């Protein structure tokens, strides 16, 4: 738990997580993704419970993650909510929400749902 | 526009979330829930794009609330994503998750989902 | 209970859902929708609790329209997931997920989220 | 697509789903669940899309499940949402819903959701 979410991370598409996790719960760092209207790395900031277990659960985490850097901006953003697992395997699981600014008559169709793992390989 | 989202809000469950937007995309502030295993304030920040379409289009944004502070430890995290919509009666619409804690055997079961609408106050 | 449930429900968007609430729990009818590449009517099949808790509970259920008609073909489906609260305004408060058809590639992005709600007309 | 969805599947968690795929949409079978407060099949019902892709697409295709049965009452409902893509392996991905039926106070906490991926193995 706490620490060991300090590192780089991958997904399953190829994207590229780099956190520092804070003492206090903060969550800092940059993603670089694999997939959508997305060009370099954009930053990250989330929270996670540095205090979670002593039952073998995981610890639960979330970030976000505007989709604007110098070289692209796709108006959307990105929330991954999930929990990290350590161990001789260690791995984040998460279900992810991406909104995309949309005028009312689309609001309806703004939002896509999935989930990603992440792994230290 | 940072500025317009800067502000106190409210939620239909009785919620206030008090932001700042920086210039740099960042947001930052606290989170008083009216639900769950909550007692005060909690830290939240998140991101949103700082130079949205010129279109009636919302500003996309989301953020993120572990629900520990020292008063209690809910060992779970909300993440919030929506949009910003401003006007006279200006909105932040959002879908959320929130994911807890729990062992390999239960995790299936980890997550919540649900939908808030905050108002501005001023 | 199938009897509250039965009938002409609209939504926020425009839509039209005729349902019928069979005793075994079935739930058959149509759906109209207001936005979509859907032109017509599409049938609907989904599954409600035949026997809710006697709690002011609401009762869970759930139903699925492929959006493929006669008349026009949007390769995607939309399952609707709630519950039926009766009373003087009854109303069926739901969370949907809209999945397409896409290539392996595109996957990651095939399905959208959102909630409606439905007011019954009688 | 098409026919090659009727068949037995099972799900990482070890849940058994047995379907038939009608010439028209139609989805009809029982679920047998290896999570929950479940005892026994479920019967379930859905529509998919009889004339999907012909870009290699899935067919897309959803389903529900209440949770009720001769045996236990859950009083709640699971809805599935995905796309079958056959091949030699061929497998469903899916994203869930599961609300449960609450009373006002707790409507907010009332739907979780997830992700099964079913083959047939
Ligand atoms: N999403 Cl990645
Ligand atoms: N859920 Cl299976
Ligand atoms: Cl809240
Ligand atoms: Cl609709
Ligand atoms: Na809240
Ligand atoms: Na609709």
């Amino acid at each position: 738990a706490e620490a060991g979410i300090t590192g780089t991370w991958y997904n399953q598409l190829g994207s590229t997580f780099i956190v520092t996790a804070g003492a206090d719960g903060a969550l800092t760092g940059t993603y670089e993704s694999a997939v959508g209207n997305a060009e370099s790395r954009y930053v990250l900031t989330g929270r996670y419970d540095s205090a979670p277990a002593t039952d073998g659960s995981g610890t639960a985490l979330g970030w976000t993650v505007a989709w604007k850097n110098n070289y692209r901006n796709a108006h959307s953003a990105t929330t991954w909510s999930g929990q990290y697992v350590g161990g001789a395997e260690a791995r984040i699981n998460t279900q992810w929400l991406l909104t995309s600014g949309t005028t009312e008559a689309n609001a309806w169709k703004s939002t896509l749902v999935g989930h990603d793992t992440f792994t230290k390989v």
